[PDB]
């Protein structure tokens, strides 16, 4: 079969970056809109002094940092040129694993470089790369260079933000992973908008419910989670939070999985006052927090 | 194009595992009948005290060894688990180099994963690997992890049993190695059968024809095969077998090639006799023997 | 889908050859022609003092050096055989990145071996292996052994010769470069014909317009070439050519771009008289060359 028109669709809107930094070092980016506005991964432009990004066409430019958010290892990127070509977006939930796709970047500093292989896997959390996971996994091949480049699917439509492999040899070994266009959409929305993104922030820990802990638990191995471990001087510590207690309920809403419970606080506003119930054999054991900001905090694995 | 119907429907076959040894390794297996026989390699099993399989599903449970089988790097499995997914047969005869398959395992520990490439060649003996080998040879990314799971045809189908690399770099150069469908069916059937498999054994050796033994013998470099070498305190030894005669006819059925006369006394019962000639350059040299049995003996290359 | 009818057509024709050097190595050729000649890599044969050739077939025959051309890394074999089958010409111009291709070769020796992926870049200069670059990067898995095997299209035609790959690990990491069937077409004509290849030969140097030295000058950014250094003892020596001044002109052709006119230079012949401009606000500086012959002069980057 072929894969040219794709190609000819995404490629013109993936362009190179080149970054000086206290050296020299490469990656890719997407072009988000006809404004200039692009995505790239953190690691590739985290305090870079210079940024420039070199067209498809040929055009070079230098390019502005709006934000960045090492948290999802994303950053937005802006330039001033006429006539720009943008990525059509694809939906990464509407994604299936056997997928075909194509990433799109520089490895290796060789040139803009299509690579095509199936969607491996998704939802990739469990990697230990960034605090907020959701990875696309793919084997078309991904080297260093690919950072911030496009993983495109079958017609040309942008599906994620190839970011990260495993790898035992410094290359492709097929294990390569994407960040996915619904997560990155939402980063790049607020980083135009507010510099950075906003997340509720706790200062709390939370594990895995172990299995005899909650053996003696009336209920069986479901629907609920384990607390543990207490951050300091923050609204959790002033709301009466603490190693030990174990969450019932937080903003009223039962946190029974941590990483649910993550992405819920995360998607809360600094300032508000929200309710938090400590572990007892009933219903509750209330305390109350106000919620803070959180402050701030191609790879291989 | 998609693959993912494929996926679909042989994903849910296609286990994890994890094998605790004197410490710990990660593999995968296909539940290959609903009863819950699950097909493995050898190397991921052996001498492991504890076996857990984790379904795509999510369940978990131990699994007891039925046997297994060294000599073609194969160990059959069984689980007690209800409504279990088992996988659909290929044909891998009726496979072509050039067809599209699917790898499906756990490459380190990852999670299960899906890659994608052809069939790059079929038949592959002379590996050095295992005693019987008969690989399919993939491009399709396959890792350390891998080892175990399925090779699948482009409906899902299959096709053979992932088991070794050949790589410079510890993981995936797109060089893998599948044992067929065709050998590991029979393997399996007798294990579940008998624990084992029992072949025809003899303790002896053959090689290659070279051409100037052969040059001065009147056939012209084909339909024979030269001899040498000889095990002993076994029947070819108690039959009048021995280095240095050449072997025209083992049970009637002339031996030209070692791989083939391999094969055929491996298709032979223990305890039955059957007649052997050594080389001399008329018809035969006639000896005896009794079929013995042939005792206890991710991959790289 | 399926590349198995592609694989029939080309796999006959694609060949491995073993050499022995002062001690053996590995590799593939293409049959061109069912007069026995063969393409593969300079790098191949270069020195060998035995070349043997083995067929799909199965019969092998040893082979004869016609000539090679280092400076293309190519060399041309003569076999003596009957009813030899002949790859098709594929249209190396004719393809676009994101068609699918096929590799064929003999990677570490496992045996002929097919591996898929797709065009992911032409017209690769730049890469510092061969004088004469234009490499069509892929992603089929190519290692070493597939040196001078064929790159073959979705219908198997020969789009190219496979040659070197970028890797940090000895093998395939899923950028390896085939020079294109247009470019090796050419040079197999004239090993053909005249033993090596005939090159118009200067012995003259010449690198980029840098931007402030053509800043001053009154075109703006187009449209010219700055040069510089200057071989001794040959014809633009005895033409009066000389480190520093610059070239608007050779054969009344403006030698705007580099790699350009390497080739235009490359594509004239021996003995003959032309004109030769350096650098002056006007229009010329008049020298005359007699054009000389150029001299003598699975890979990784």
């Amino acid at each position: 079969v072929s894969y040219a028109n794709a190609v000819s669709r995404a490629a013109p809107a993936v362009a190179n970056l080149y970054t000086t930094k206290m050296e020299s070092s490469l990656g890719s980016a997407v072009i988000m809109s006809a404004e200039g506005y692009l995505l790239t991964n953190n690691h590739v432009t985290a305090g870079a002094d210079q940024i420039i990004v070199a067209l498809r066409d040929g055009r070079e430019t230098i390019a502005q940092l709006v934000g960045s958010d090492p948290e999802t290892d994303l950053a937005v990127l802006k330039i001033d040129l006429k006539n720009l070509p943008a990525m059509t977006l694809g939906r990464s939930d509407g994604i299936r694993t056997g997928d075909v796709c194509l990433a799109i970047g520089n490895p290796f500093g060789v040139g803009q470089t299509v690579t095509m292989g199936i969607i491996s896997a998704t939802g990739r959390n469990q990697l230990g790369l960034n605090t907020y996971e959701d990875f696309i996994q793919t084997d078309a091949a991904i080297n260093p260079g690919n950072a911030g480049g496009a993983l495109v699917d079958a017609a040309g439509n942008l599906i994620g933000i190839n970011t990260a492999i495993f790898s035992k040899s410094g290359g492709s070994q097929g294990i390569g992973f994407a960040i996915p266009t619904k997560l990155a959409l939402e980063v790049m929305q607020s980083i135009i908008e507010h510099g950075q993104v906003i997340r509720g922030w706790l200062g709390v820990e939370v594990k895995a419910l172990t299995p005899e802990l909650a053996e003696s638990l009336g209920l069986g191995e479901t629907a609920g989670i384990v607390v543990a471990g207490v951050y300091r001087d923050g609204p959790a510590a002033r709301g009466g939070l603490l190693p030990g207690d174990v969450i019932l309920t937080i903003d009223k809403q039962e946190a029974s999985d941590g990483r649910r419970s993550m992405n819920q606080v995360a998607r809360t506003r600094p300032g508000q006052k929200i309710s938090i119930v400590v572990l007892r054999n009933g219903q509750k054991v209330n305390l109350t927090a106000e919620v803070g900001l959180r402050p701030p905090p191609d790879g291989g694995e």
